[PDB]
């Protein structure tokens, strides 16, 4: 029989990225980079976001694609944000259709409707990109903002960076913790709208609310975050690269008081799955993680 963490472990493996996987971010890259660049002027394109810090959770969505313009799009800039948001929406739907391409308030999600199935899996393939014009300031980037109708600057690496700090300090057990904490926000049995919105602030408030070290076994320490994460989604969250408003601003206050208590369920239903596991009903343990975190968790 599979004990918790040997299903714990197998649960992170599913969760880890594979060479196919990568290939195919960089298929669907090279793929509307070459089609984008026929329709702008486009230096160059680079894959961010969580996917790049690894922090990414299965099935891969909405994969960051900053589009870096050239000099002779820089009328870009002077301009409002809807108008170079506009353009790219356009040029997309020409391509991949209506249905498939939504504006979003910094980029545009390209969805290239592959099969998803009951347990996540899509055979390897990445499941939307979210393609993002950006202009290289220097040090940094600027990326157009419906919210402000103007450009705002982002620096990639910066959270990189603190991603990389944080795992470096968690023995190396960090950024998975986060992969499957956003795995549970995902699950649909919570409905269309995820307990904590946006899934980076996960990864945000896990700067801090992961501390210590790690302890060694999986289902505690979820319990914990779980927990933690409960007793401090109220607080503020500024943006960890001081460059934009704190991360927190998304959700108003009948949101957050969803996500407190989505969090704390959680919370109690690994409560329960390690009390089972404590008193030998091993089975009964696999179910309760099985029903907090979905297919993916094994049950043998």
């Amino acid at each position: 029989a599979l004990s918790i963490d040997e299903a714990f472990r197998k649960f992170k493996s599913r969760l880890e990225l594979n060479e196919r996987e990568q290939k195919n971010a960089s298929q669907r890259q090279n793929e509307v980079r070459d089609y984008l660049q026929t329709k702008f002027g486009i230096a160059r394109s680079f894959l961010t976001g969580s996917y790049a810090r690894y922090t990414k959770t299965k099935p891969l969505k909405d994969i960051d694609i900053f589009f870096v313009l050239k000099d002779s799009e820089k009328h870009y800039h002077g301009k409002a944000a809807s108008v170079v948001l506009d353009d790219f929406h356009s040029a997309l739907v020409e391509k991949y259709g209506s249905a498939a391409v939504r504006k979003q308030a910094r980029s545009i999600n390209v969805d290239f409707g592959v099969h998803i199935d009951a347990e996540d899996n899509t055979d390897y393939r990445v499941v939307s990109v979210d393609a993002v014009p950006a202009f290289d300031t220097g040090d940094q980037y600027e990326i157009p903002d419906t919210a402000s109708g103007k450009w705002i600057k982002t620096d990639p690496e910066i959270h990189k960076d603190k991603a990389t700090a944080a795992h470096q300090a968690y023995a190396n057990e960090w950024k998975g913790l986060v992969r499957m904490v956003k795995y549970w926000n995902n699950n649909p049995k919570h409905g269309d709208l995820k307990p904590v919105k946006p899934s980076f602030l996960i990864e945000v408030m896990a700067l801090e609310c992961l501390y210590g070290g790690w302890g060694g076994s999986f289902d505690r320490e979820i319990q914990s975050f779980f927990a933690t994460l409960a007793d401090r989604v109220h607080d503020e969250w500024p943006d960890p690269a001081g460059l934009g408003p704190a991360i927190s601003n998304d959700m108003d206050a009948a949101r957050k008081q969803r996500a407190q208590q989505l969090l704390f369920q959680a919370s109690q239903d690994a409560s329960i799955a390690i009390d089972h596991a404590r008193r030998g009903r091993n089975i009964e343990a696999l179910r309760a993680w099985r029903a907090l975190f979905g297919p993916k968790f094994p049950l043998s």
